C-alpha cells in the first residue's frame, strides 16, 4: 500500500540504471505525498530533469534542488517550506532516505540518501523511504562523489515517476 517511486540516473547523459523508492506513508504521509508527487511531476514541477549536486561517500547523496542546483533551492508542493512531520523513523543504516533542512521545520525538495548508518541525524531529519531495488546503482552514484562533495561528473535524473 506504500507507494514506491523510481528515479532513472544518468551520469554526464550516459543511462547508469533506475534506483526505486519505498514511500512510508504510512508513518510520515506528508513528507511522503511531498517526495511522491515530486517524482511524477503531476503538480507541475518536480525532480524529472534534477541532478544530485553533493555526493560524500560513505556518507550520503543530497538531491532535490530543481531550481538553482545546487543547494540553494527547491520548494515542495504545500510552498516553500514545510514542518517536520515527525521522528518516529531513523537513520539506521545505507538506503535510508531523509530530508534535508535548514533548521526546524524549514523541508523543501531537497532530500538525501544514506549510504551508511547516520544516527546524529536522529531527530533533526525527516526520515520517509528506503531504497527498495537498485542499491547498487546508489553505490556506482557514490563513486563520482568526492570528500567535498562536489561531483566529477554531472549525475542527473533522466526520468522519475511512480511505479
Amino acid at each position: 500500500v506504500n507507494p514506491t517511486v523510481f528515479f532513472d540516473i544518468a551520469v554526464d547523459g550516459e543511462p547508469l540504471g533506475r534506483v526505486s523508492f519505498e514511500l512510508f506513508a504510512d508513518k510520515v504521509p506528508k513528507t511522503a505525498e511531498n517526495f511522491r508527487a515530486l517524482s511524477t511531476g503531476e503538480k507541475g514541477f518536480g525532480y524529472k530533469g534534477s541532478c544530485f549536486h553533493r555526493i560524500i561517500p560513505g556518507f550520503m547523496c543530497q538531491g532535490g534542488d530543481f531550481t538553482r542546483h545546487n543547494g540553494t533551492g527547491g520548494k515542495s508542493i504545500y510552498g516553500e517550506k514545510f514542518e517536520d512531520e515527525n521522528f518516529i523513523l531513523k537513520h539506521t543504516g545505507p538506503g535510508i532516505l531523509s530530508m534535508a533542512n535548514a533548521g526546524p521545520n524549514t523541508n523543501g525538495s531537497q532530500f538525501f540518501i544514506c549510504t551508511a548508518k547516520t544516527e546524529w541525524l536522529d531527530g533533526k531529519h525527516v526520515v520517509f523511504g528506503k531504497v527498495k531495488e537498485g542499491m547498487n546503482i546508489v553505490e556506482a552514484m557514490e563513486r563520482f562523489g568526492s570528500r567535498n562533495g562536489k561531483t566529477s561528473k554531472k549525475i542527473t535524473i533522466a526520468d522519475c515517476g511512480q511505479l
